[PDB]
């Protein structure tokens, strides 16, 4: 199965948004969520990966147990998640620990139960209503396959 | 000057919706919360008051710390959130602890910050969205006057 | 299906073992564990029942978060897990949050994946370990429907 | 083989919230937060079945290795006791340890509790209500198991009415 | 308006105190606090600035909710808290989340609520009773314009 | 008196277990922990030390209250934890805060409470059983002077 380094950004139930600055490695408070909510997932970004956008490859990293921020953590994808913002669109990886037996029975989407995928789901659509000139519109669970493809492509965009 | 002692079920943070049996009196648990949110406020019941469902007028207190379910708070009225939901209307009047100078400048509605109020009402509007059968149409912030107005209609039916 | 109340003793992660004094109803503190680990599982009893000790049939809750020591919590047992400790033979019900779709796809033992349960067993084997004169000697997991028996077991000689 | 008793706690260590189990309910309440930057250097509570002078329980600090809940029960013996002196008069605060724990055998009378321990329990009720409207803390000490004993001795046969 | 990144090093609500080592940039545990107190807000320092002491000036932030040691918050002052310990004088700016709609009512010194201000005083003036060869003998706040100057004449003693 | 910098990885209390990746320097998610148990003290490893396994001197200090990953630490040995896993020897340096007068009265291994002495060894010998082909079949405690010793060695080793 396919493999990766993830860099954890925001551990599951915070409600203060952090980043990592992508030049000098430091942890930053963005800002605190405006709406009652929290990150329902470990969130973050995989490392020495390059998108369209700019930025690396968002990811959301399903764990028995969350982490701090910056913390690495080995995951593979079995799933992609894709919405479109006030700055067009962009995609956020699924993830699960990699070389993990536990995590076995989650090889694709289809696995991950629609409970979870519904409230991470809903997490992205609510949790900037109350910002001022943002919103997010459109959101869809598309399949590892796609979400592999994806993540193949954006290896090679950082290598150039 | 009013005062009141709000019984305390969920702290603030929480996805955890505990509830007390006024039967029995003891905490139980109702359910995980479908959405990834986390109640604004620490959130209750007043004691001693009934309503047209037969259960007690549910209370809001703001506190610098959250509590634990089950504990009593001393507080004193300052609005009241109105919202329409499944089950008719369910009122909840947002408190203050009382005998607090370091809350005395919260006098009326007016004075608790307008984003406060703008996420109590996000989460009591969004909170029951992936629960089927369950939603929420209507949801206004009235002043403490009709808040005072809804206790006292309140702690009367508790008196029959 | 089979529906009963669990109190909960001991929330999932203590090193704090808590027990419900029954005559009282109090939360009495027994003892921090001697054991470098905590409680894989929130943890307790089921209400209404009896054993062959005078003690309530001891009983384990699947939770996605942990609640508090003397929550309620509506279960529904799908495997039970026997020991044999110093003080003879013990019984220990295996629960999900009943009326929670989320735990529909957990109808019997086999569907709780073997490294919960490892775990689980590995906790009740080695938490008495420093313990002067307390030992656990053979453990092993039945099913769903013998489970059911031994609460309604416990049921009966309660009503008596 | 030696003195023990019930305690239960009200305030857990690490606490900046004021918690007061009604004596005549048994309900826990929230008193205040406290309006001082500190926290509780133990678990605070009262001593089961007993009777002060002020007609409450009598008060009590256990020493555990992790903190417990509100409301919780805890089997204690008596190592010292803390008698302060604030806006009331004069408090009793009874030193306490796991009573049967064979970890707590080697605290029998206050010497063996360490000083900075101590200190930072003294500091603690000394200052705490500092920055409070109307209360204050005058004088604060130490004394030992005998004391210790003797007080809940008297608030125990007191508590028979 | 003036405005700088400050880095947390000690959360709220802590009594162990950390510190940055301005040279290798890692975290450092200094001491866990000899009084029985917890610091009233997010305690750390100023970027790119120094005062006499070869020093960064030390910042104390208000946030919504607290943050972990090494983290950037872009904040701006609204006032001074000025003490005289045993090694000299030192300054601490008092700030807020800089370009957050939800501080701008917070402008100066007068703004702050004083109940926090004396806690935050308090805290300073007795976290080294119990600490030998340690004190504080002069505790006062100071407004915004007099913080400001303080922070600029840092910032030019940083060029060298 | 010998003393040096420890790295904490792992905090007192976590089943994540964390590694600092040696030669980058940021902290890893290694595994959550197969057992139910926690670290009985807070886990790490000794700065600018080497072994016979390439990796520094793990090393256990013992605080009031834990730290965060990758937090230094000014310590002192007053013992050592000898171990052998599956791969070998693998000792830990059991140390206290240097400088510190709360820890006076802890200058060797016997100065160390027994029981903490036993949770710390039951946790090591336990914490991979569940973990396949992973094992520990030795323990034992020493002298300060054996600590001393073996450390004074491996730094020797790493200068090279
Ligand atoms: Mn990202
Ligand atoms: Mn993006
Ligand atoms: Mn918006
Ligand atoms: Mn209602
Ligand atoms: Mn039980
Ligand atoms: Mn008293
Ligand atoms: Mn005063
Ligand atoms: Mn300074
Ligand atoms: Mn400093
Ligand atoms: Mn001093
Ligand atoms: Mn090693
Ligand atoms: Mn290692
Ligand atoms: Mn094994």
């Amino acid at each position: 199965a396919m493999q990766f380094d993830v860099t954890i950004e925001i551990p599951k139930g915070q409600r203060n948004k952090y980043e990592v600055d992508h030049e000098t490695g430091r942890v930053r408070l963005d800002r605190y969520l405006y709406t009652p909510m929290a990150y329902p997932t470990d969130y973050g970004f995989i490392e020495d990966t390059l998108g369209d956008d700019g930025d690396p490859l968002d990811a959301l990293v399903l764990l028995p147990q969350p982490v701090f921020p910056g913390v690495l953590v080995a995951a593979r994808p079995v799933g992609m998640f894709r919405m479109v913002d006030e700055h067009g669109g962009d995609d956020k990886v699924l993830c699960v620990p990699a070389g993990d037996p536990r995590w076995d029975h989650v090889q694709d989407i289809g696995d991950v139960p629609a409970f979870e995928l519904d409230a991470i789901k809903h997490f992205f659509v609510h949790y900037k209503d109350l910002e001022p000139g943002k919103f997010v519109k459109a959101a869809d669970w598309v399949d590892r396959a796609e979400a592999e493809a994806e993540v193949q492509r954006s290896v090679e965009r950082f290598k150039a």
